[PDB]
């Protein structure tokens, strides 16, 4: 009777190991600094659930970002929080200096070490094949970081990752919409953005896990490694499914439903079609072929599988031959 359930296959029982309080983000006692330490400079943004700002750390003059949230649901405030605090010191992990309460909006502010105000999106349609690897692979080392610790991102993608080009240093932000993997525990689907949205979303399947933020690194190589930007460029989170299958198949995409016992939306009916998988070669021209080697289409292939139990975790990633020529350490 309808959907089968789901377990990641590594990092399964991490948070049952735990004591209560490294998970428990309800019952989290926010500690709370200074707000006189701080001083905004300018405004960097706005999201949905926050404003940000540059600013200045008055007691020793070292720059900060300040992300003020907003009254959003009160229980993602202390979500976001935990998740920074459990993940602080992690290779490239944005690194939470301070939590103060903003005195105009009345809500925490999070103090963030200072990265240059430069995500991956104003960069990564420019890199050499190299770097495309070398970035990559730190990438590959936060997420298996996070994943270890029990985390999944769930929103993976070019703004939500800051580099520092000259310093060849990289940062994943915006843990706003993580959350702690629980065996078994049904999620919610509304999470990624369209582009990078794995199946399983988009065919409204809750019992995910780390495999999600997978599937949205794929998207992200596709991306880079073929200059297209979006990879998979749906016109709305049902024509994202019907893109995808242009390029997987729909055979493979409808084992995927039955392995799982999923019950497709009937209006996928008159869009989905009939697709063969089309061999990566298809998405190779003499703009992108630079950056395309046997070893980047057999990787990518090893990340954008509908199955998300099939998909290369993390740490098989870092493994994986396209990153043999990126210096160690
Ligand atoms: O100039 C640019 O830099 C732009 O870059 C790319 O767009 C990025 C946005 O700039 C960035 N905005 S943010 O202010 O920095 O955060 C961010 O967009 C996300 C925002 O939340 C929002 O974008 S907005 O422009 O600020 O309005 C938008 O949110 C979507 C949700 O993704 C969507 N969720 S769902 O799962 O698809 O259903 C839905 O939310 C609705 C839903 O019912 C409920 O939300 S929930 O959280 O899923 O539960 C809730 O009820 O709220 C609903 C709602 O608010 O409508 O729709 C909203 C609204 O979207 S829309 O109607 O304006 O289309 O998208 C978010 C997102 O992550 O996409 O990040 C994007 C992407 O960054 S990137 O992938 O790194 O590029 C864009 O460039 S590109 O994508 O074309 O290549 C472009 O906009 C621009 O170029
Ligand atoms: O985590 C965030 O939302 C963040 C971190 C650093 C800079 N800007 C945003």
């Amino acid at each position: 009777s309808g959907p089968v359930p789901s377990r990641a296959r590594v990092y399964t029982d991490v948070n049952t190991h735990r004591p209560r309080e490294y998970w428990d983000y309800e019952s989290h006692v926010v500690e709370w600094g200074n707000q006189d330490d701080y001083q905004l400079v300018r405004k960097l943004g706005r999201g949905k659930y926050s404003e940000v700002f540059e600013a200045i750390n008055i007691t020793n003059n070292e720059k900060v970002v300040v992300k003020i949230l907003k009254p959003v649901k009160k229980k993602k405030i202390k979500r976001e929080i935990k998740i920074l605090e459990n993940l602080r010191g992690g290779p490239n992990i944005i690194t939470l200096a301070d939590i103060v309460k903003d005195p105009v909006s009345r809500t925490p502010a999070l103090v963030f070490e200072h990265v240059n105000n430069t995500d991956f999106k104003q960069l990564y349609q420019t890199l050499t094949d190299y770097d495309i690897r070398f970035y990559m692979y730190e990438i590959l080392k936060a997420l298996d970081y996070c994943h270890s610790m029990g985390i999944m991102h769930r929103d993976v993608k070019p703004h939500n990752v800051m580099i520092d080009h000259e310093h060849r240093k990289l940062r994943l932000i915006d843990w706003g919409l993580a959350e702690f993997y629980h065996p078994g525990q049904e999620y919610n689907v509304r999470v990624a953005s369209r582009y990078f949205k794995g199946p399983e979303l988009l065919v409204d399947y809750q019992m995910y896990d780390y495999s999600l933020d997978m599937w949205s690194l794929g998207c992200m190589l596709a991306s880079m490694i073929f200059r297209k930007e979006p990879f998979f460029h749906g016109h709305d989170n049902y024509d994202q499914l019907v893109r995808i299958a242009k390029v997987l198949g729909t055979e493979d995409l409808y084992d995927y439903i039955d392995k799982y016992n999923i019950e497709l939306d009937p209006r996928f009916n008159d869009i989905l079609g009939r697709h063969s998988r089309k061999r990566w070669e298809r998405f190779v021209h003499s703009e992108n072929q630079h950056l395309v080697s046997p070893e980047a289409l057999d990787f990518l292939d090893k990340l954008l599988r509908y199955d998300h139990q099939s998909r290369l975790t993390a740490r098989e990633a870092m493994e994986h031959p396209y990153f043999y020529t990126v210096v160690k350490d």
